[PDB]
């Protein structure tokens, strides 16, 4: 009967949508519903095993230029009814917004692409905890050095989302996804360290052996880290933390703070803020894509961008409100960026280490030191330290101090070793030589 | 009809057992349901309005010993028939557990104290606007220096909770949360802090005006902070950052990682692991009290105790599972620690930095460096110098290190200061000299 979710969705959407109708000008119904299974394994002990649903119907009205927002987790008709009845009570209460309404009906995506999101695992709940088991096993077999586990992890779920508003779409669509992880403790000192492998469909993911050997080797090449003085050198951000160093910019193009005036990109747009040969690019289409969407949560429309184009800052991310107050149509970017990926410059991680030859290479950052106003930052960051184009030793309490507008426009180069797991994917980068 | 949500979900609880009756030997199900608004306002734009209900249904399944657990979001009978089917099913797959069970029926609370949680709010959305955008205009208003917002805001919850099992327990009852905070950016470089209150009844809490200035205190006291030199000091942890000093204790005596042997603590019960004047008193009676239970997680009645008495640790902190691990009965742990409370030495806040007269204040710590195996301890750290028993200015980029049991043992002293607004209640603790 997971079969009929989306059957079942639509009418909560369309009955909301409905009560909706006569005590409003506009209103903006979305529905998801995410179901599957968590396994936990601790060697030697009873696996954990749970089915999870988690749903929520949110709910947006407009009445007189006047907004209410409603949401619930209970997806009951009395729930929908009642929260319906709260969305149109609040903006009884609040300040008329001409800026405020439905998204523009040229805009939505009343035909919706099939991205093919959707990929149930075939597999066991008593295999999925072999799966977990297997992870664990493989980490704290690979060296003596590995004391302890925090346990081995598979996940797969079978999410359902449906919009409508009152222009009249209705549209919906699945999709899945699966992950295997574990987690280990070694001792020389003491260290901790995961790894994963994750992908909408199971053929896509990687074998637990893999898992639990990529989690013993970090664990491993954690142990026992040196401190540096404070020095001159060059900097490698390792691909898993070289994404969320573009990342950043998300929120400085952000139409909201742009009106805002609350970004240090303000004046920025169409002006080079990243080397000339760097291009981001969006496939929000792609198929079975980690952040492939058919439309966005206000049934905008999603489209294939380069967000920057040779260095050069192309557009904000927009939605309908943002776009309003900027005189702009909203770029079908509310709830966030749909597939970012950035090429290579044709080299390995390890074609950088001979290149940089000696410097920082960070593979985990800690808190936010980084200013949206400002563009300041400062991060605590491990890794490892390299001479002669080969990694030393691992490294520790570090800091990571500068500006994002200098640090993005003179990145050296940035590396074909990519990170698939995460919504932007992109290799290491080269950063120039900075105070460490 | 809000008025009838106990009665709501006692049917979904108790339709729940009867579903799962037939097909297990025992099954624990709990129900919660938290609704309520939420207020945000940013200086000078319109403000958001939000009706949230957020709930789950928890289920477990027990069958020749084997475990399923299922849980939902969605209320609906047919949502709640699924979640029961799931927990069944899974129970099928999983490993024979001995430990594994419904709650001795001998501790279960048949009939539950009512702890008076429940305060409602009588005040309009609009009245709920002007309340955080009060508490945002008197940070604002404060000094020259403010340069920037990050909104006010207010929230009010009432939650239903509902508990039911084999043994025939079925208890429920209502409770009320309200918050206010702001947030603002203070410029010289550049800080921003926030600040809040929170209580169970209205009357509890501070008025918008005393949120605001609080706010402005804090934000403009973090302004041009300088750096210390490695060296040695007495050190002060903030009651705001004590209390979680405190809050480590609770891992360390978990039940379940003592079956682990998984602790640092593992040997230390009955022993004295903190100064002879100092008892960690539990309250999980107290009216109206922030984490006030009238039974746990598993339906087990709680209990009033001094977790530490004259030092000495009295007791671990145990739920059915480890408490039948370890041939003990459960404490009525089951989801954490209810109210403790750990009386002050007789002294301010002031006249401990007379009495220390110089070393470091500590405000504010970041990221995790606790280890519960080894009771290892690095953080980052921010605060103030003092000398002459006076703040002479903010300092940062420090690191807190030591181990737990060396840092519990030889505490100074603790004030008078109380943090209210937590689940632990303590004030400012002096730790003697130390590296930092």
């Amino acid at each position: 009967f997971q079969s009929n979710a989306r059957k079942i969705l639509e009418e909560a959407v369309s009955t909301a949508l409905e009560l909706a109708s006569g005590k409003s000008d506009g209103a903006e119904v979305a529905v998801s519903k995410t179901t599957g299974i968590s396994v936990s394994t601790r060697y030697g002990e009873v696996e954990n095993v749970e089915f999870n649903s988690d749903g929520a119907l949110g709910i947006t009205v407009y009445h007189q230029n006047r907004k209410g927002s409603a949401s619930s987790t209970d997806l009951s008709p009395q729930a929908i009814a009642r929260t319906v009845q709260a969305a149109l009570d609040i903006a009884r209460y609040t300040s008329p917004d001409p800026c405020a309404g439905v998204a523009d009906k040229e805009l939505l995506a009343f035909d919706a692409p099939n991205l093919d999101l959707f990929h149930p695992a075939e597999v066991s709940p008593d295999e999925a905890i072999e799966l977990a088991a297997r992870a664990e096993q493989a980490a704290l077999q690979a060296d003596k050095r590995i004391t302890n586990t925090e346990g081995g992890s598979f996940n797969s779920h079978y999410g359902v989302k449906v919009f409508g508003n009152s222009h009249g779409m209705l549209q919906g669509y699945c999709s899945t996804r699966h992950s295997l992880f574990s987690c280990v403790i070694a001792e020389e000192d003491m260290e901790r360290d995961y790894a994963y492998t994750i992908g909408r469909a199971m053929s896509d993911l990687q074998t637990p052996e893999w898992v639990g050997a990529d989690c013993a080797r970090r664990t491993l090449s954690r142990l026992s880290p040196r401190k540096l003085s404070t020095m001159k050198a060059p900097v490698i951000f390792a691909n898993e933390v070289a994404t969320g160093l573009f990342g950043h910019l998300v929120g400085a193009i952000a139409g909201g703070s742009v009106y805002r005036k609350s970004t240090f990109l303000l004046d920025s747009l169409g002006k080079q803020i990243l080397p000339d040969w760097l291009t981001i690019e969006e496939h929000p289409h792609l198929l079975k894509g980690l952040a492939s969407t058919p439309f966005d949560s206000e049934g905008v429309r999603t489209e294939r961008r380069d967000i920057i184009k040779d260095g050069i800052l192309t557009q904000w991310l927009l939605t309908s409100y943002s776009a309003r107050k900027l005189g702009l149509k909203s770029t079908g970017h509310a709830g966030g960026i749909h597939n970012w990926r950035i090429a290579g410059q044709g080299l390995s991680f390890e074609q950088m280490l001979k290149e940089m030859g000696t410097g920082l290479v960070v593979t985990e950052l800690m808190g936010q030191g980084v200013s949206a106003i400002t563009g300041d930052y400062s991060r605590g960051a491990a890794g490892f330290w390299v001479e002669n184009g080969e990694i030393q030793y691992p490294v520790s309490e570090i800091t990571i101090a500068g500006n994002l507008k200098d640090m993005w426009r003179n990145i050296v180069t940035v590396g074909n070793d990519i990170e698939t797991r995460s919504n932007i994917q992109c290799g290491s980068v080269l950063l120039p030589e900075m105070k460490i």
